[PDB]
């Protein structure tokens, strides 16, 4: 029932998640290990044309911290915008 | 082929071109231009929302500052938050 590029990019990103949080436990976050794999298995092969190593090294070190803390849908959408900025051409040029 | 992920960024990013791309820098939205995307793209699904006036606010505050600009990565986090505020999966509805 998405009517617009927005809803159904979006509904895309949630079913994503979905896969990765509707497993057990509530499905609102992911763990940071839930998250960890999704970001391999969705954007791994991307991870090549970043333009700042570093940064995305950083990305996947933080992940480390709050071992045992959750990642909610904003704190998922906005590391995939993170990484999605550093690596699709149309920011790397 | 790629992943949902990719094509869902990679939808959200032509979405954002299609706006931005008229004048300016294409890395930035002016907020009066986001105004009208979010309108265009997520307005049928606004009546679905928990929270009016959290929705309002949004556009309050594009109001008052349209001339401003937006990058992408705050472009998605208001998409998000429009998302959460109105699909079924966070409202529960």
């Amino acid at each position: 029932m998405a009517t617009s590029d927005t809803q159904k990019a979006m509904a895309m990103l949630i079913a994503t998640f979905h896969k990765y949080s509707g497993k057990e436990g509530d499905k609102l976050t992911l763990s940071k290990g839930e998250l960890k794999e999704l970001l391999s298995a969705e954007l791994g092969d991307i991870f090549g044309k970043t333009t700042d190593k570093a940064a995305l090294d950083k990305i996947f070190k933080d992940l480390d911290a709050n071992a045992d803390g959750s990642v909610d849908f904003q704190e998922y959408i906005t590391l995939i915008a993170c990484i999605t900025m550093l690596c699709n051409e149309f920011f790397t040029g």
